[PDB]
């Protein structure tokens, strides 16, 4: 169905404050932006437009401010543009693009039987599979998105059948995913929104094969979002065969 809408965010007018007055939050927070029409980072969770539910979790977890790497990455994401976020391995990245991933799926038809994820993001680990999922769980348990890990080093059995149950949003490690892929235990043809996370790592533990394989299974049209801690010729390659027109936000030098 070649007809999918990812928005475009637009910020409260709260957040009308063009002056270099974002340059000081930035080089503040040692941001550093590379692309065309790069939205001005939300300083508030309200100046993002994001549903009741997911806010309401947000207090629950009492938090003080949307990290650097929020507050710029989820306008960009909520606008539907393609993204690279070079930030330190382990930050706080997993809910940069998780949150407009739940809003993105709402725009959306519910999921028929039969229909794989809608939002799918690869991991080059079990560790962060899981800790995406654990800071995930929370807002998809908050929501009617159901979420699942699947990784190489557990039962096949929980896996294929949190799948067969349905979740629309799919955690995964490479080669883990590609088993499940070539066996009818899922499918990416109702996925609209990529995140591959830690592609540095993943890129050097040899995934680079599986992960295109996996892509040129994907709508070229979707939005996608990428993660590196180093930004080396082979994540700026795999950035030009997979993202377009893409932002380039740094954080991490």
């Amino acid at each position: 169905p070649k007809f999918e809408k990812n928005f475009y965010q637009e910020h409260p007018d709260l957040a009308r404050r063009t002056a270099q007055e974002v340059e000081t939050y930035r080089r503040s927070k040692e941001i550093t932006v590379r692309g065309h029409n790069c939205p001005k980072p939300v300083l508030n969770f309200y100046e993002a437009n994001f549903p009741a539910n997911v806010m309401d979790v947000i207090a629950r977890q009492n938090f003080t401010e949307p990290t650097a790497i929020q507050a710029q990455g989820w306008p960009v994401a909520l606008s539907g543009l393609d993204m690279v976020g070079v930030a330190q391995t382990g930050s706080g990245k997993t809910l940069s693009y998780l949150l407009p991933a739940i809003v993105h799926i709402n725009h959306q038809p519910f999921l028929e039987r039969g229909d794989g994820p809608i939002c799918l993001v690869l991991a080059p680990t079990r560790e962060l599979a899981q800790q995406v999922q654990q800071v995930a769980a929370e807002y998809c348990r908050a929501c009617r998105l159901k979420s699942t890990c699947i990784y190489g080093g557990a039962p096949k059995g929980p896996q294929i059948r949190d799948l067969e149950r349905g979740v629309e949003i799919c955690i995964a490690t490479p080669g883990r995913l590609i088993d499940f892929l070539e066996c009818g235990k899922t499918n990416l043809r109702r996925t609209t929104y990529l995140v591959l996370d830690e592609a540095d790592r993943m890129l050097d533990m040899g995934f680079e094969p599986q992960i295109r394989k996996i892509v040129d299974q994907i709508r070229p049209d979707r939005q996608t979002l990428m993660w590196s801690a180093t930004w080396p010729k082979e994540v700026r390659q795999l950035a030009e065969d997979f993202l377009k027109d893409y932002i380039h936000i740094n954080i991490g030098a």
